[PDB]
């Protein structure tokens, strides 16, 4: 299944990671293509979704049911086969909130080493605004076989003890400035994603995740994104960059911007994020909207 | 300042760690004695407190104001000097909820290597029930000098990574059975001490902390405590025992039972507790009222 030649994506480091609404519309039904809805609000799928599209539910499908971790490769294989996805399938993911969760799903696929995963620029917003068709029909899929591969946390995921040893290397905190400063422990809309303590990781640069998206829901031009991350947050070629929100689901979008649109080679998602960090014992915290000086590597 | 010869304390491993209401009443005003109120409800002090008694407020006095850790030895020295406590002072601590917080304060003193700290058996309850006098007078204290010593976390405190390496060695979870089982993430009365996930550390034995206390607020007889911890939770001589609640403040009472009343030589408080554990990434959790099989040391 082919690539989108849109001049807009061509400036980006990995244009192959993006498809337009017009490309996907032209490609609906193609053999080798499966469309996945990945929404923060999992109930949107049933309101209307892109024809042939399947749903991944972050509450039930992507997380261990009891323990705080992503599923293993057996459960991932059963998830993807049930949805007619094979190892070689081109997967295009779109969803609500400007592909916030679409990016998170893309990130989980990458842990499992699925190569051809792509975001539908503008997600549900831009499909809806261009008046393209939804269906409420439960799509009908022939089950396939998907290989059982071991999950790879090496390249794109950061644990707590990795972030403690990271000081002197750049940190992006993608949370509202009020959470950044420690004025709130969490966003108003998410009381259940609070922590004991308030502030940010010392030396973290506040880049709320929404700034990487235009009003239409598409990713900003490379130049605008260069302004934000290179000039604004002080990232340069070779930097080992860790991004964090409250939960890893919410820091996946920025991960995707840094790794696939700006082409930073070493980009890790700290999924523990503030829900872990603000409840952990004897981990560095500062308050105020100043990044802060980093302490000694722990 | 002398020891309480009460026959009741004499069976305990460290009788010197306990004083009765009748002993303290006989000893009020003695040079070398300072009484400390340590309450979960810090406002009780102002309702009426033991004459000459000072207050330690766990919200403001014992914790770093921003970061999740206990104060350092400079702030501890200033706390104790301000209250007329010198290195050689006998400190007797009492408070509400059957000395729940009194034990927590005793635990913080021990981190700072203060030797003669003692609990008033029965705390505020038993002082009140025997109709002994309170005052609402802000007591008046000559400031003393207290040495600056480095805080010792080696002997009585456990961090997360210590508990991950602890499997195959005994764990006491002192939380309500409903939190133990994962039916609730927290106790009804403490919504702000929840976690993302619910259950207990696999192989942990549920011994709610209240069972070590009689209805009067005194510690149970050694035999009753032997029933609970030795027979019930399967502790034997030489065991490295870690106890945990939601926060370390609440697991200090049990620590004090295991270390000073039963005389277990190696007893650590995991202060991170469930607020840390139930929000940490990729740490073992089980549900149900069965302890569970331990996994491999992490």
């Amino acid at each position: 299944v082919d690539l989108d030649p849109s001049a807009r994506f061509a400036e980006y480091a990995h244009p192959e990671r993006l498809v337009s609404t017009e490309w996907l519309a032209a490609h609906l039904g193609d053999e080798g293509l499966v469309v996945v809805e990945s929404d923060e609000d999992v109930l949107l799928y049933e309101t209307g979704h892109i024809p042939g599209a399947v749903k991944v539910d972050w509450h039930t499908d992507l997380n261990d049911p009891v323990q705080r971790d992503y599923i293993d490769g057996a459960a991932f294989a059963a998830l993807l086969g049930e949805r007619g996805i094979s190892r070689d399938t081109t997967v295009v993911i779109y969803g609500d909130k400007n592909n916030w969760w679409a990016a998170y799903a893309l990130w989980v696929f990458t842990l499992f080493g699925h190569d051809d995963v792509r975001l539908l620029d503008g997600g549900r917003s831009k499909w809806e605004a261009e008046g393209r068709a939804y269906t409420t029909d439960a799509p009908t899929v022939a089950a396939t076989s998907y290989p059982v591969v071991e999950r790879d946390d090496s390249r794109i995921r950061a644990y707590r003890d990795d972030v403690l040893a990271h000081f002197g290397k750049p940190l992006i905190d993608v949370r509202s400035p009020e959470e950044f400063s420690g004025a709130r422990t969490t966003a108003p809309a998410y009381p259940e994603e609070g922590a004991l303590r308030a502030g940010h990781i010392p030396s973290a640069q506040n880049v709320p995740w929404g700034k990487a998206a235009a009003e239409d829901g598409t990713f900003r031009t490379l130049a605008e994104l260069d302004a934000l991350y290179r000039d604004g947050a002080g990232l340069k070629d070779g930097d080992d960059v860790v991004a964090y929100c409250r939960i890893g689901e919410r820091s996946s979008h920025t991960w995707f911007v840094l790794q696939h649109l700006l082409g930073f080679e070493n980009v890790r998602n700290y999924d523990g994020s503030w829900t872990e960090w603000g409840s952990a014992v004897r981990v560095p915290i500062v308050q105020g909207s100043e990044p802060g000086e980093a302490p000694a590597p722990i």
